[PDB]
């Protein structure tokens, strides 16, 4: 380390380091889905200046914007496949904890047959579910762990160490802080994450409306999500 960095640097309105992160040019279609997970009921991810920016004063800027009826935001999804051994942080404000706003910081394996999920911090803007923290075992959601764990607007250090013995998770860590959260190794049903050459890719999204989201007519848009850097080490 660092094997990964990005400190968001460059001029106000500039785009995120396009060999660092790819930005979502849509929001992914739902099967068979709630509600708000309708694609008409759904906010749209675009690769627009006006959602995912830098803000010139070194921060990435993901913002939710309403347009007449409809709503855009921006998901990041990181290029860097870091493995086992390594840990990964993020340095986030969320100045977004709206109604219809569902942010998140992430960590994603793809592959349709052995894939998960480590979200770090997540929060749901439905009015309904407690933000937390959760290893996916699976991407369709029935292996998981799960930790409500309180997100409130200030800046925090968010971090997650993968090793050979599990999953380890901080909140604005210091030398002596104890993982507020640890997911042991092979304890979930199909454990991938102890797999030969397993990777997993950093992702930012603040997705609006969808399940985790709700209905945004209560909320205060636009809404911003601040991100002061991602590391890998
Ligand atoms: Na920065």
């Amino acid at each position: 380390g660092f094997v990964f960095r990005d400190e968001f640097d460059g001029p106000a309105g500039s785009a995120p380091d396009g060999s660092k992160w790819v930005a979502a040019k849509f929001r992914e279609r739902i099967k068979n889905p709630v509600f708000w997970d309708r694609p008409e009921n759904m906010g749209e991810y675009r690769d627009s200046r006006t959602n995912i920016f830098l803000d010139g004063n070194s921060n990435l800027v993901i913002r939710a914007t309403k347009e007449g009826n409809k709503y855009f935001s921006g998901k990041l999804h990181g290029t860097f496949r870091g493995g086992m051994g390594h840990t990964f942080e993020a340095r986030i404000k969320f100045n977004c904890l709206t109604d219809g706003c569902w942010p998140a910081w992430w960590l994603l394996n793809d592959n349709p047959e052995r894939g998960g999920e480590i979200d770090m911090a997540e929060w749901y803007g439905n009015r309904d579910w407690p933000s937390g923290t959760t290893v996916h075992a699976r991407l369709d959601g029935t292996s998981f762990e799960t930790l409500p764990v309180p997100i409130d607007s200030n800046w925090h250090t968010w971090r997650c160490t993968w090793t050979e013995a599990g999953l380890y998770f901080w909140m604005d860590y210091h030398d002596g802080m104890e993982p507020y959260l640890t997911v042991d190794a092979n304890s979930l049903d199909d454990w991938p994450f102890n797999d030969p050459g397993y990777t997993l890719q950093p992702m930012l999204n603040l997705a609006v409306a969808g399940s985790g989201g709700g209905d945004p007519a209560g909320g205060s848009y636009p809404a911003e999500m601040l991100v002061d850097y991602v590391r890998v080490w």
